[PDB]
DNA sequence: TTTTTTGCCCGGG
DNA sequence: CTGTGAGCTTAGCGTTAGAGTAGGTTTTTTTGCCCG
């Protein structure tokens, strides 16, 4: 009965939580990997286990264990938000019965509370790596005494995740630079690399790996009708019952296959498209079974019309092809819905209530959801192979707890190019390999320089020698003297490019010994990528030299979020849209940069930059088609003539708003860092307002008018009027409210000043065709009158 | 009996404090105005007698007894900021035994807490109109029991002190307005005006006026050789008793002829060069006197060596004229004196250490100073005659209340100015007349125009047959009922509409007409005390700053927060066109956006500064606030005040004027552009508003003894380090360098894209110091112990 | 021609 | 708008310059940081 959760030492609450939660005994493996000699005494740890067993059980125990015994700070450190706040949620439910003050940094969400009264902080990578800066820069990292990292083979991204290796390798420089009985220990989770003796012996770790499953996956491929196992071995072959041309390969039949056994078939598709395509052909052909009626379909349509129906809440409302599907079962689920469409159809996945989802790899990572069959449409992602890594993490779904005694996966392939497919079931991940590493023939890796840029802003290691003895400490080092057994001229090259872009400075004594500029302690406290400040600082430079106070979109510019291809543009439309722009409009695209020639040049066909001119040009203009959507955000323009206007669509939209807030937060305190306060306020003043959900005590008003809620909140902070007063307020009355809301703007043509820029003045106080508020006063009026006439029946 | 001040029952700590400061007896005619039929029951009170009569008293027992008799607030309106002062502290010392609330609003100097609070409020018209218009917007108007007026005559005077009609009007208008025992006393006090009458008729006040002086006065004319009485009859040939250079008038004996009895002399000269040319002059003869030694002067030069001393104690240093005059007991006073040189030469004066004292007409208004003998040296001032009050106000500072015995005034004429000389001493002042009145073929006059502003903008008369109730109570309708105004208000109100200060409603109410609104640049106008023709300017350049602003420095910010003047100095226009041409284009840039242009400033040097157009009219107005701009920000840029008096050609007196009006302008804009409702902008003045204040703390002051430190860097070193200069001789030349690059705000050594060279420049040129920081940071420690063994000594 | 994913901290009392 | 004496080179003798004065909040009180 070692494995009996009691023997453990819990205590009893969260024994009887897990009791609540999970299940009364551990895996055989989880009672192993918690007992490598050292690791109860506080040994570093990695460990590799399948998603499918208690992965991070081990993990909680030794956080519980080290929190409840040494009584220190822990720092639990996650690849996305979602998970962030689904595990923070686990945890907080698992210990707050014994006070352990759990929160956390995700998001927008904050604990609303200083560090150093938590225990436990949950964390996405970037916020993980900025607050250890920042108790670096406040020299609080004795406060740290743990930290625990889940996918640590994400070490290998170029665009996330290399961040992991610089802050265990901040957290190992202090310890090391201190001890040079653990200060932190690191507790690792990594899927089950080759290689992992190399992440293992580079943290001082113990290593404990499995491939003991909850429940066997049979991995296979299918390709016209013959089913393959991963040895190769012909299993079936497949009867394409229900043929018809619809789908040449059938899938509908698999998943049909699995509907008659009362399953759930999970279904992966290399697009958006595709995936919203493929769920309409299923539904159709349960809609023809059902319409032409073997086992029968069950379809719970009273549930179904529950769930269709509360997809019609959401503002969007219900997809005009979720109507099709959703009263059959089949839906898809993919980022271009918006986030709650993307919780409903989890939901109501979770229940069974749905039974086939189509998706994108936003179900192979970030919610996980199992399945009992995982179907994966093609080998070709796009124009390219899949990565083994996502191929693994979607068939990694096809589990479930019980709910069935074993798991299948079908690759679908065609008969040509099957190797190509074969390739996937018997290969197996790439030997992770730290970004901070050089091509021979290549200059020094963004990675490299901001790693290198942190540890002198934060004065850590501000000699060259120090730089040299933190360099020891990375990955990459432990990875080089591995295989080897010229990073020393990798540091010159980076501390260069670090003085010709002014991130730092050089002071004598010997030799040299170097200091953050301001332009180094902003780049850190926005936690920003210097490859990107690069392009931020040249739009702040810009502004300081003629800032347009006269309306929004100039600071919708500074703020507006760095992305590369958001969305495709149609540099076309976009040329348009900017020839049709208001003055005090355009005035800004000129101020910042946009120019005729430039987008001209880019609707007679596409550019690949090859200067420093057109390497920002670019930069520039991409930024200005961002803020030019963000302008109708904060506008209230309707969602669908935005995705008209634009070609973007509700879920890029979401996404945009959740970014360019907290973009208003990052170079608010990057202005501050520079000390140019008069743009810190500018902006600050700014981030009160963008932000675009509803002030709850107007939404009884707006409920009704569908009036622009400035509209709204001056009639209720004139008054306080809810419908029922405004449909009593005199007419004249609510002309001189709606004439004195706005901030003024004169009438008058100005002297030396052109007509084209009086009448934006004259046109920007009207209310709508050209409503002046002596008459949209009066129509206010009738609106709210009628309705009240209609409201009290 | 009822002279003496104990019969009429004062409670007897006020007659203490009247024991103290002066005649235990009231004079006759104060007796008298006391004791006119109602002014003690609470009617309205109009008198006149000479300034020199304890003038003030009545309405000092009248503000007493008010304020006993009731708990309502006195208001008392005085014409100059140094009156106004002196008469606070005064009242201060009074009341203050009683618990009486005495405070006043002056000179940018306000009560401890709001009018609610005080008693007593003593205050400049312009802050009387002010505060009016707070009381009429809060509806406090019944705070207000009693208003007391000085210099009455004013209201005749078009440029200022017409606002005392506009003032008491109101008043007027309110009360009747409410009440139609009386609610609030109005106690005027006026010179002897020919229609006086009329004046307390239009405030329903009792009328007394009487010539008693203590000191007799007898004018005189010399005329030649020979002196008139006001007859012209003749009383003395004079022979001048010294043989002067030049002196072909012989002032300098009629200064002397009188110093031979120990008697000071009061000189008013036509300009600031005329009197330091006759101090000068003074100064040699009697130099030459003592030099030679008719009997000689009497100097008391022992207290000389205190006033000498202090002149050379005072950061503007001794003037050049004043080293050679004061000593021998002459001197001048005038505007372009420091404030601080005139406080100590009037004090000198008034102790009787200075005998001679030339001025200007500073010393006709706003300084109380006595002499036996006034002398007048021209009957025309600056290409004027000289004007019949300013005649009488300069001859009644004649005779020292209780020195001496008789005053004497000499008018010095040519044979040729005779007819203009005689006509100074058998004049007498003009029938006060309202400006508010059209001349009949003009427009109709700015000062109707801010009357009729402000009761729709308080939101009082918002109806034209209210504004004919209005206008009833004006002096103008006062003047003319006694015997072109239908016109004239609804002509206002055309402007105002024409040029958007009042919003024409058409009230539903009924068919009679319509209702007037203020627009926000109506509440912005009157709430900043802007004039009409003024907010016309400031709204122009404030929304051309909208269009786009340079935060790239300060000069932008300033060009919207200076003064408005006509005429501030002379402007040289080739040393302007000079010097604007020498400005870095980060503010060659500001001035091509304020508007400054080459077609005009290389005109005015080739032509006249006459605009014959609006167009040409406000761009005048452009330059001349610019180059008032670049002034401006030379103090706060710390250049040496004179390096300043050489470069732009004011001197150390309208730069005090330009420092006091600057620091307000700072707040007056502030709130006309919160009343806008343009936060933004308002946010930016609300900080730079922080930086307008230019007394250095003398805790500071220590570090600003090392040559290095501009007040900025003494004050981030203080912050920094709070260091002594000691300190800084024991800090580390390194960690002074990291503080001298710490303190700084960030601008990029690097030239960007599409930057131009010079732009690039201006950023290095200004990182560096008038030395590289490494350089300074040696120097300042080298000069800091070159100090500290000095300064230990 | 086409996928999903992430940074900041304040203001009350 | 005026008037006349203030200013220029060699200096004996040309003609431009020149008065003084004023507007606005927040402010105190209980102080600071956790906890809003």
């Amino acid at each position: 009965d070692k494995l009996l959760l009691a023997n453990w030492g819990l205590p009893k609450a969260v024994l009887e939580k897990y009791h609540s939660f999970g299940v009364k005994k551990m895996f055989e493996w989880q009672a192993e990997c918690l007992l490598l000699g050292q690791v109860l005494e506080g040994k570093n740890l990695v460990y590799s286990a399948p998603t499918s067993a208690g992965k991070t059980l081990v993990a909680e125990l030794l956080i519980l264990k080290r929190v409840l015994e040494m009584r220190k700070k822990a720092l639990f450190i996650l690849p996305f938000v979602s998970v962030a706040k689904e595990k923070k949620y686990y945890l907080q439910s698992l210990f707050q019965e014994v006070g352990i003050k759990v929160d956390g940094y995700m998001g927008s969400t904050s604990p609303s509370r200083h560090f150093s009264s938590l225990d436990i902080a949950v964390c996405t990578i970037e916020r993980a790596n900025g607050l250890i800066n920042r108790l670096i820069e406040e020299n609080k990292m004795d406060l740290l005494g743990m930290v625990v990292v889940d996918e640590l083979h994400m070490l290998g991204d170029s665009h996330r995740g290399y961040l992991l290796e610089l802050l265990l390798t901040k957290i190992c420089y202090i310890t090391r630079k201190s001890a040079s009985s653990n200060a932190v220990q690191i507790v690792g989770m990594s899927a089950t690399l080759p290689n992992l003796e190399l992440v293992a012996s580079w943290l001082n770790a113990e290593l404990y790996h499995t491939d003991f499953r909850p429940v066997p996956l049979l991995e296979s491929v299918k390709v016209g009708n013959s089913i393959y196992d991963s040895s190769m071995k012909l299993v079936r072959e497949f009867e394409p019952m229900l043929q018809v041309k619809g789908d040449e390969d059938h899938v509908v039949s698999l998943c049909y296959e699995t509907i008659c056994d009362n399953h759930s078939v999970l279904l992966f598709c290399p697009s958006k498209k595709w995936c919203e395509k493929l769920a309409d052909i299923i539904a159709r052909e349960f809609y023809n079974l059902h319409h032409q009626a073997c086992p029968p379909v069950i379809l719970e349509q009273k549930e179904l019309l529950e769930v269709m129906d509360q997809l019609r809440r959401l503002p969007s409302g219900l997809d005009s092809v979720l109507q099709k599907t959703v009263p059959w079962g089949v839906a898809f689920h993919h980022a271009g819905l918006t986030f709650e469409e993307r919780d409903i159809i989890e939901g109501a996945f979770r229940q069974g209530l749905i039974r086939v989802l189509a998706a994108t790899s936003t179900l192979s990572s970030g919610v996980n959801l199992p399945a009992r069959r995982v179907i994966i449409r093609t080998p070709i992602f796009g124009g390219r192979p899949l990565d083994i890594l996502t191929y693994k993490q979607m068939v990694g779904r096809a589990g479930r707890k019980g709910v069935d005694t074993v798991g299948e996966s079908i690759l679908i392939c065609k008969n040509s190019e099957k190797s190509k497919g074969i390739a996937l079931l018997q290969g197996s991940l790439k030997p992770v390999r730290s970004c901070l590493q050089r091509r021979e023939g290549e200059e020094v890796t963004g990675s490299m320089i901001r790693a290198i840029l942190e540890i002198i802003v934060g004065g850590v290691a501000s000699t060259s020698q120090d730089m040299h003895t933190y360099a020891a400490c990375t990955f990459l080092a432990a990875s080089m003297k591995e295989g080897k057994q010229v990073q020393l001229g990798a540091i010159e090259a980076c501390v260069m490019w670090l003085l010709e872009n002014e991130f730092i400075q050089s002071t004598e004594a010997e030799g040299k010994v170097y200091h953050p500029t301001h332009l180094g302690s902003a780049t850190l406290s926005s936690s920003l990528s210097p490859a990107d400040t690069l392009d931020i600082f040249a739009d702040l430079q810009r502004a300081m030299k003629g800032f347009v106070l006269e309306n929004d979109l100039h600071i919708l510019y500074l703020v507006t979020p760095m992305f590369e291809d958001w969305t495709t543009i149609d540099w076309y439309r976009f040329f348009c849209l900017w020839e049709k722009l208001p003055t005090s409009m355009k005035r800004v695209a000129e101020l910042v940069g946009v120019e005729e020639g430039f987008l001209a040049r880019c609707v007679k066909g596409k550019v690949v930059a090859r200067t420093e001119r057109q390497h920002r040009q670019m930069a520039i203009h991409k930024r200005f088609f961002t803020s030019l959507v963000l302008l109708d955000l904060i506008s209230e323009v309707p969602l669908r003539e935005i995705n008209q206007k634009y070609g973007c669509n509700r879920g890029q939209i979401q996404s945009l708003q959740q970014s360019a807030a907290v973009y208003a937060g990052m170079i608010t305190v990057f202005s501050n860092r520079l000390g140019w306060h008069n743009m810190e306020l500018l902006l600050s003043q700014f981030q009160k307002r963008l932000t675009f959900g509803i002030q709850r005590e107007l939404c009884d008003l707006v409920r009704v008018s569908l009036l622009n809620a400035q509209r709204a909140r001056v009639l209720y902070a004139s008054g306080f009027h809810t419908v029922a007063d405004l449909a009593r307020a005199n007419i004249v009355e609510v002309e001189v409210i709606l004439k004195n809301a706005v901030p003024f703007k004169s009438a008058r043509k100005a002297v030396d000043e052109e007509e084209e820029a009086v009448e934006e003045r004259r046109n920007m106080r009207t209310i709508w065709k050209g409503l002046t508020e002596r008459e949209a006063a009066a129509l206010i009026v009738e609106e709210a009158r009628m309705i009240l006439q209609q409201d009290l029946v």
